[PDB]
C-alpha cells in the first residue's frame, strides 16, 4: 500500500539497498594547552583531506552531470576553504580550549541556524547543503568511516530518507537500478535525476525506510505505483511472464515498423 507520488513509470527487480548513518558523538570535554596545538594540525591537515574529498567529489559532479554542477560544489569549497570561518574555530580551539569537532560545529551550528531566521526557501535550503558540508568535516576529523556507494559491484535498489546533491553526484548510475526515497518529491533533488534520466523512481513513499531492512528482495511495479516486499514466487512467476510481455510489448514500438 505504498503510495508515494511515483517519478517516472517502469519495473524493475533487485535486493533493498538501506543506507543507515552512525550519529556522530561530539566531545565537550576541554582540553589542555598540550593537546591544543594537536587540534590545530588535525584541522589544518584535516582540511587538506576534506578539501581533497569534495574536490574529488567536484570532478565527479562535472563528469557524471556536466559542468554547470561544478559551479554548485566549486562555491562550496570557497566556503570550507573561508579564511574568516577558519580564524574563527582556530581561536575558538585555543580561546576556548574546544576540540575541533566541538569548536568547527559551532560555527556551523550559527550558519545553518542563521540561515533559517531568513525568509526565503533559496537560502533555507542551503542551510541544509551547509550542514551537510560540515557534517562530512567532522567524519574527517574524527576519521569515522565514509559511506563508499559510488563503489557497488552488486546491482540492487537505492533506498534512503533522502540524498543530497553530493551523494547524487557520486553516486553510480551504471550498478543502481533504480531511486526509491521518502522524500516530499515536489522538487526533491532525487525526482530530477529519475525525470532527466527518465529512470523509474519514486520519492513519497514516507515511511518505507522503516519498513525495509536492507538485502531485503523488493520489486518495483512504477505502473500501479506501488512496491511488494517479499512476494511469493506465485506473484514472481506470474509478473516475470507478463511483466516481460510489457518490455517486449515495449519492444512492440521496436515493431513501430508494422506502420
Amino acid at each position: 500500500m505504498i503510495s508515494g507520488i511515483l517519478a517516472s513509470p517502469g519495473i524493475a527487480f533487485g535486493k533493498a539497498l538501506l543506507l543507515k548513518e552512525d550519529e556522530i558523538v561530539i566531545d565537550r570535554k576541554k582540553i589542555s594547552a598540550d593537546q591544543v596545538d594537536q587540534e590545530v594540525e588535525r584541522f589544518l591537515s584535516g582540511r587538506a583531506k576534506a578539501s581533497a574529498q569534495l574536490e574529488t567529489i567536484k570532478t565527479k559532479a562535472g563528469e557524471t552531470f556536466g559542468e554547470e554542477k561544478e559551479a554548485i560544489f566549486e562555491g562550496h569549497i570557497m566556503l570550507l576553504e573561508d579564511e574568516e570561518l577558519e580564524q574563527e574555530i582556530i581561536a575558538l580551539i585555543k580561546d576556548k580550549h574546544m576540540t575541533a569537532d566541538a569548536a568547527a560545529h559551532e560555527v556551523i551550528e550559527g550558519q545553518a541556524s542563521a540561515l533559517e531566521e531568513l525568509d526565503d526557501e533559496y537560502l533555507k535550503e542551503r542551510a541544509a547543503d551547509v550542514r551537510d558540508i560540515g557534517k562530512r568535516l567532522l567524519r574527517n576529523i574524527l576519521g569515522l568511516k565514509i559511506i563508499d556507494l559510488s563503489a557497488i559491484q552488486d546491482e540492487v535498489i537505492l533506498v534512503a530518507a533522502d540524498l543530497t546533491p553530493s551523494e547524487t553526484a557520486q553516486l553510480n548510475l551504471k550498478k543502481v537500478l533504480g531511486f526509491i526515497t521518502d522524500a516530499g518529491g515536489r522538487t526533491s533533488h532525487t525526482s530530477i535525476m529519475a525525470r532527466s534520466l527518465e529512470l523509474p523512481a519514486i520519492v513519497g513513499t514516507g515511511s518505507v525506510t522503516s519498513q525495509v531492512k536492507n538485502d531485503d528482495y523488493l520489486i518495483l511495479d512504477a505502473v500501479n505505483n506501488q512496491v511488494y516486499v517479499n512476494p511469493t514466487n506465485e506473484v514472481i512467476d506470474k509478473m516475470r511472464a507478463v511483466q516481460e510481455q510489457v518490455a517486449s510489448e515495449k519492444a512492440e514500438l521496436a515493431k513501430l515498423k508494422d506502420r
